[PDB]
This record gives C-alpha cells, structure tokens and sequence, in this order.
C-alpha cells in the first residue's frame, strides 16, 4: 500500500488505537471526494487504504478523528480533528506514511515520503 | 482580542514572517463562511483577528498558508497548508491562542487557552 | 536579557506555571557549572536568568523539570527531566528564547533566535 | 531488545540514517557511566543496544547526535543532542521505543512503552 497512516498517544506513551481516518481527494470541481476510510489498530497502524493503481495524483486530505478519539478516553480535547493536506505522486508514484502524535490540546504530524 | 496566532520557522529558529492566515467559521449547512485572515507580523504573530462580540461559540478553522511560506525561502514543501480545526467554548477560558511551528514535512499545533 | 523560556502544557492548553528551571554552563573540564536557575511565571515564562555580560558563548544546558511538574498534578510522568544544550554564539541574534512543549510521554523544544 | 531509539527527518521528509546514539545509566556515585551505543539503520532505527538481562532497573539518558547528523548535511543547527532522560523498568521489564523528529531549531521526542 502506498499510504499508510500512524497515530500516538502522548500522553499514554503507547500507540493510539481505534482512531478513526478518513481521506479525501480533490476533484475537478474542487470539492473533497471521499477517496477511503478506516482505523488505527492495536499498534496505531492503519493500512490497506488504497492501491498503487486507485491512488493517482492529487490533492488528499488525511482527516484523522482525535476528537472522537479522546472523548471515549474521557478527555474532553481541542481540536475536531487533525487534517493533513497534500499533493501526491506529482513526480510519479511514492509511498507515504502519515504519521500523527496526539495530546488533548496538541498535535504533530509529520510525512516520510519514499521511492519504492 | 479572542484569538490570536503565533507561527514559527523550526528550520531558521525565528517568528514565520509574512505568512497567510485565513480563518473561517462553520455555517449551518457545513461550509465555511470567510470569518478573518491577514498576515504574520515581524513577530510571527497575527493580532486583532475578531472581537469578543463577532467570536461566538462554534466550529472554527484557522488555516495557515504554509506552502507559500517554504516556497518563498526556496524549500519544497509536503503540505498544501496546515489546518487547525476547533470549537470556541465560552465556558472556557477566554482568550485562544493557536501556535504553530513549521518544518518542510511536519508541523506541530498547539492551543493555549488562558484568561 | 538574551535568554528566555517559556513553558507550555500540552495536556490542558495553558502555560506550565511553577516548573523550575535550570541552567548550566559547560566548563573547560566538561562539568556543568550551575549558571542561572528559577521557576516559571502564571505565563509559563522565565525572564530576568542572565545579562549580555555574563552570556559569552559556549555551550549551555537548559535543564526543564518536567516530573515535578506533571506530578503535582497527579499524572504519571515519562521523563525525568527535559534537557535542552546549545551553544551561544555572538554572530547569529542576540535573543534566544528556548521554548517547551510538554505532555506526560513526549516533549519538544525549539529555539527562536532574533535580534 | 528492550530497547529501541528512532529517529526521523523533518526537512526532508525521511529516517534519519546514520545518527549515532549514546545510552548512559547513572550509577550509584551519581555519575553517568556508559551504557550502550550506536548507530540508527537506512529505517532510522536504531536495534540491538542492550538485552533484557542487562537492561537493569535504573535512570538512563539516550543522547542522540543531532547536531554532527545536521552538519554532515551542510546544515549548522542549534542543538549540540537531543537527551531523553527517563527512568525505566522500575515496575518489572517493559520494552521502550524513544523516537524523535529533528529540525535544525527544533526537536520532538516521544517514548512508547509496552510491557511483554
Ligand atoms: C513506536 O514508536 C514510534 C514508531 C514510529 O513509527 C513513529 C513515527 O513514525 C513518527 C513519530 C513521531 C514522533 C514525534 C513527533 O512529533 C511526530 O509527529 C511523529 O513517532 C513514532 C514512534
Ligand atoms: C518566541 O518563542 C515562542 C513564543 C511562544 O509564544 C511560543 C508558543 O506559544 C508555542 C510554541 C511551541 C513550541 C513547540 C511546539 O511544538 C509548538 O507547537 C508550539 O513556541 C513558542 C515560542
Ligand atoms: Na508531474
Ligand atoms: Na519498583
């Protein structure tokens, strides 16, 4: 798969799991398409979003739900959610992981791109 | 002023001068209404986006123009900007300041909520 | 003074208020010299900790208590401290502010050097 | 290994290869002496530094060279390392990953613990 996401959890010091993600794509009427979906299992992971073959140029949004997230660990957070927007494979295909670090009023995230 | 931004440059160690910031507010049906923008200052910060009156509770997005700020010093960048997404809570305290730092491939935001 | 810190508590969205601080300059027998030390202001900030007269350069540890911290209130913290080395030097601008992002796993630091 | 250290690239967007990494554990006399070192992979990881056996209870300080990472990249940083200081194994065995994400004025460390 050629997009992966990762999410943690700052405050617990473990990988952050059942977070849900949601990933949009740009379309020609600049609207956001609903592209894929899923969650992060035990190890914080989430793959199998896409294929080499459905995942073509574009501008994706990552949307990853640490509201939702939060609320259930009895943390009434900030934020709805983190949403990470970009353009994808403009110099031909690669691989992404999306990586996201969370605390209730904080978060970071990060991309490591490579060249299969 | 409720809210303010702070945006800052972690690959020159310095306040992240001139970048665009465009705020908006959820409306009824789910889009974004245009709410405020302007440019960071010399300091990296935004001041006198809104009002204590026009800032009422609701979903906002503040959205940081940040590819246009990497392009400008001649860096590629991975994101098209950075988006920080909240609600106003008016049982909460009461001034918002949302602070973001800046790398070519990452970026971390923060929220400090004080009176 | 060209040497602030400011402290921000990631897990509440506020300054982090009372957290001692500590720095340290590195002597020629690579000990760390006691230099400056204090607690946090209600802003999370710490002013006043040298003069331009005392900051030569060199390399300097910025030593952030962060245990303390998380347990006056009752969280289960990872670190023992935060620790924060850099060198001063006269060429680049003349005020560093060394600021900290903290959560009970994870903390980061930055540095915004400007004149 | 109950011990890993990951380190990743927040200007390129990649692991950082070639980090070298020096573990202390202070001992009784309140010194650091030292404990394990080493250097992360292309991955950016960093395996193999200790065992479970020798991995004791105590306080431990992983030094990651940042800044001799950045000027081999014909980048002057800030920092001269990143030093994550943290007691470990003080409830029984656990295994730790410290990860950190560099930029030339700026750094995040995260630990993620787990317990076998
Ligand atoms: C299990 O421990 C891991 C494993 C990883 O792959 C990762 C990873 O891929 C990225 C990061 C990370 C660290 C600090 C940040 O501020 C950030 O935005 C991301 O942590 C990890 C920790
Ligand atoms: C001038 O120095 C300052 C002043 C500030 O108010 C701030 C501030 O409000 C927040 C942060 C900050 C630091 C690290 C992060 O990972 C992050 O998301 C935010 O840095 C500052 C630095
Ligand atoms: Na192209
Ligand atoms: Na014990």
């Amino acid at each position: 798969c050629p997009l992966m996401v990762k999410v943690l959890d700052a405050v617990r010091g473990s990988p952050a799991i059942n977070v849900a993600v949601h990933v949009f794509r740009k379309a020609a009427d600049d609207t956001w398409e609903p592209f894929a979906s899923g969650k992060t299992s035990e190890s914080g992971e989430l793959h199998g979003l896409t294929t080499e073959e459905e995942f073509v140029e574009g501008i994706y949004k990552v949307e990853i739900d640490t509201k939702s997230y939060w609320k259930a660990l009895g943390i009434s957070p900030f934020h709805e959610h983190a949403e990470v927007v970009f353009t994808a494979n403009d110099s031909g295909p690669r691989r992404y992981t999306i990586a996201a670090l969370l605390s209730p009023y904080s978060y970071s995230t990060t991309a490591v791109v490579t060249n299969p």
